[PDB]
């Protein structure tokens, strides 16, 4: 039950910045690599069915917890607007390949960011009728099988982006549970095109909802979840450097 | 040319929301109920698919119907639900190691695309047309619009057949909304050509589509259902044909008087 | 020159007695290598090789303009005249994805793509072109179509004296050499896009939820001075399997009200 | 440039204070042999690498086109100047197909490196002369180059970067981009694109127009009585030869305005 | 950071004495293979080879920032200051097409095309950059060039440890490892676009008739706090004939006027 909210003073507002790190799956272990750029990805009978975890993109999960708030009404802390910008190089002479000429980063993309006071919640879906993803680091749809390729009530896996071990191969943004969070994604197909990525300085987003309602922190945590695929090059694949986010906090009675 | 009068006043009675999943349908080759696949078969060689093509190497308009609770009914004016707001979103993967193909390197889905959405208060109007002069469909699964001929490659006013979207028989390499017919629905569509193209998918969270005509009336479930219709083809990978995986909907219906 | 000395005043208000409404399909045109009616087809013959395309290429290689006409109900008439005025219009294109029957023999998916042509325009008189040629040896089919000299070519560039000024009143109008003329059609409104040739693919979007204004700085439509509104369109797709590829037909719903005139 | 000239009033327009004028304007390809230029949509077929990369012959380059109009003659303390406020332009093309069939098989068309610029002013475009590479000198035959047998700089010099003013229709746009620090009494627009065989688009209509007037609600002023049109449609490569457009469609509208002497 | 711990008051209402105009040109920068002073080249020397060009690249085969600094005229005339506020500016890039010079050996029209990176950027201080690597292997040229790490490699991700942090205060910075800090810049206002590597055209447009406004949330521009305004800039525009192009050159018009501080 939403109430009033505080009017935006200096003892009432918060603000931080931080960045969050890209994430490759491990092929031996299991911490993520914090990596921009993958391992070689393997030829298509292994990478159609298994990839190895270290040829895998998977979303990038960050946790803020905003200070604490010192009845029958209760404050929280509240999401109301955001700057978000992602760090990128241009791959010119690092894009220069044994063949010779120059190859970039191109394929397919996936640009996604989520902001929520809860956990992001996901479908498994798998691409194709043999999809199993990696048999190593990654939390599967099915750990050694497959999913179906389409929506299942009964069989569609339901879960939710708690640690940095879903591949985005595999997991989709559930458009029927996402409540208190904003969501936002953009898929390439992969006849070798290249990304075009803008970057600014003076660009943000707004996130109140129709009824002037940002994202509730309810448990005091607000959870960012957020993955750049950028496409590949020389067989490799290239995710964004890092992503920057700002993140602007008043209070709200509920 | 029924008669349309005030809006209800939108209250917790009055009002009605659901949300679903519309699934994409791949066409049977050794069968009749539908495949629900996102992935085909792989396509036939240009002799077999240029005239006919296997049914599972073909898409087929999704068909799914809603029918709000029964409202209660003055012999004069009458009660209907009207849509008249709705979000929707289509789920899909980005195919990088799915997309590696044997030759090396990374193919992807590229291709022919259509995305396509209609709702309405009655099933879809479409019209039979052939992409060239001897495209006859699936001698299979399909509902082609000629079952062992071709029609022809224009708008035909005695030879063009005109057909209602009533089951998920229908390729949408063979058939067009109407134009001329849809009243009650709002539709739309983009297509794309075939010189090897990436499909752009975007989804979000934050988006609504207000359903509303120029007098402010939306879309009129007369016989109590609404009428979903969509497809999604992204293109091809690997020689074979992707679709959207699946399509999300929230209908948001409110209450309006008509007279008999 | 078209709306030259006619005093338009106020419009009639809009009743049911003053305003009509139809729709109607247009099919697009391919030339004829051995007729002189015009084929009414989405796809074409196999396009001829350059030695013959790039000067005299088979009629049924081309496409031309399709016209239709479209004449309201007559109006039941001193100093004034009332007169069918179209204030608003919807247009959208009848399309297929090309996919099964865009596999090609070499193997995988061709598609539609390559050089692309859209366009259409409404008016109370036949639209006005100018003829000119891609090239300094390109001359049209030699067989059905109406080409800007019969035998020869015109210059690749705008001439005061050498460039023909014809008016669509067939279908025998080549879009290849044939182009709108920007310094004439008053009482019109026309739209187009071409696009080169390095194999790209059309992108086409159809609704039921789109219209198009057509009221001038002055708030005036397109009048039909002489009973009649003239449809002139054509949608080149571009090519698949070496074949030229249109819109299957373009759906048209036309709105009139009436005018006030002098006479 | 403008600094100097003192503007008032725009003079309420009326049915004697207006002028239009409609006219078409023609594209450019320089002449091989002639010092006459050639109204070509297309050119002659380019040379190879060595030729073209330094100097290629006068007809595989497009010139700017440049039109002049003056209005009607106008007959105390301060001075009555036309005025453009408005303008439609449209550009005349056709689909390339059946002429775009090359020999080897199939449908080239026109695809390519493209430049799309037009310009309105009270005087000639100042332009700035700039070379491609470190040995690219232009036609050695008609063209004013920025070196008429070397090179200028790949880069702005204050001393050494050519200031010209489109005068005639000899001035190459291969080596003549518009001065962004000099177009006074002017309203200029271009656009480039690279060249990996991308295709033109283009769009044309009969229902657009362009607004000319600044922050101050001030046109282009016709000071020395001529506004000078100039521009240029390169389109891409078909068949190893150069495309622009057909032609240039202007619709200029005039007014008068007041001026202090 | 850059600003916080200043008191912006009123803007000066703007006369002909408060307010100052400049016009110059920005040149692009190509490394120096063998000295220390820049290139202000439009196009670079040939591109080496991967085994060379993937870790260690000719310095005079990459584009630096470009680094130009003004400092308007003095003010005249105890509690508080007058300061110099940029609030609007004009910025186009000056740009050739490259046909005949684009004409390559094997035959054709080659153009440039490839990885594109457009950035400019306005401060009252130089601008705040963070050292990364595209790969684990890529250390930048050997040569002229400030790298991250001066005979090693950076990570290739965010590191609070491990990232550099400096500020363009000179023409030896690489576009090709060094990016704008979102986290830093303060009394700045910047803007960039990067393009991938499949051989896609560069599209640019320039005008006469566009200005950027600089006005932020509060109505406050760039504020000269030392007396300096920094311009830094890049425009990769791609490659042609294995070389690396940019800009010609950037034009930039700024405007300032005066405005109240606290000490
Ligand atoms: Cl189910
Ligand atoms: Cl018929
Ligand atoms: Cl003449
Ligand atoms: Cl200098
Ligand atoms: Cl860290
Ligand atoms: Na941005
Ligand atoms: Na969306
Ligand atoms: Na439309
Ligand atoms: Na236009
Ligand atoms: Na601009």
């Amino acid at each position: 039950d939403v109430l009033a909210a505080v009017p935006l003073s200096e003892e009432t507002e918060f603000k931080v910045e931080l960045f969050v790190k890209p994430v490759i799956g491990n092929a031996e272990g299991t911490t993520p690599h914090y990596w921009s750029i993958s391992s070689p990805l393997k030829t298509a009978e292994a990478a159609n069915v298994t990839p190895d975890a270290d040829t895998t993109v998977c979303y990038s999960l960050s946790q803020v917890a905003p200070p604490d708030i010192p009845e029958c009404d209760m404050l929280i802390w509240e999401l109301y607007r955001m700057e978000t910008e992602v760090l990128v190089l241009p791959v010119l002479n690092a894009g220069i390949l044994t063949t010779g000429g120059v190859g970039g980063i191109a394929g397919p993309q996936l640009y996604f960011w989520a902001v929520g006071g809860q956990p992001l919640d996901v479908l498994g879906l798998a691409p194709t009728e043999k999809y199993k993803g990696p048999a190593q680091y990654t939390v599967n749809p099915k750990t050694n099988g497959t999913v179906p390729h389409v929506y299942s009530s009964s069989e569609t896996p339901k879960a939710r982006v708690t640690n940095e071990k879903y591949s985005i191969e595999s997991w989709v943004a559930d458009p029927s549970r996402n409540d208190n969070c904003r969501y936002f994604g953009r898929m390439v197909g992969g006849a070798a095109t290249p990304p075009v990525v803008s970057f600014s300085n003076n660009s943000t987003i707004p996130l109140l909802d129709e009824n002037g309602i940002g994202i509730l922190c309810l448990q005091g945590r607000l959870y960012i979840t957020c993955a750049d695929l950028l496409g590949v090059n020389k067989n490799r694949v290239h995710t964004g450097l890092s992503r920057f986010f700002r993140l602007h906090f008043r209070q709200r009675r509920v």
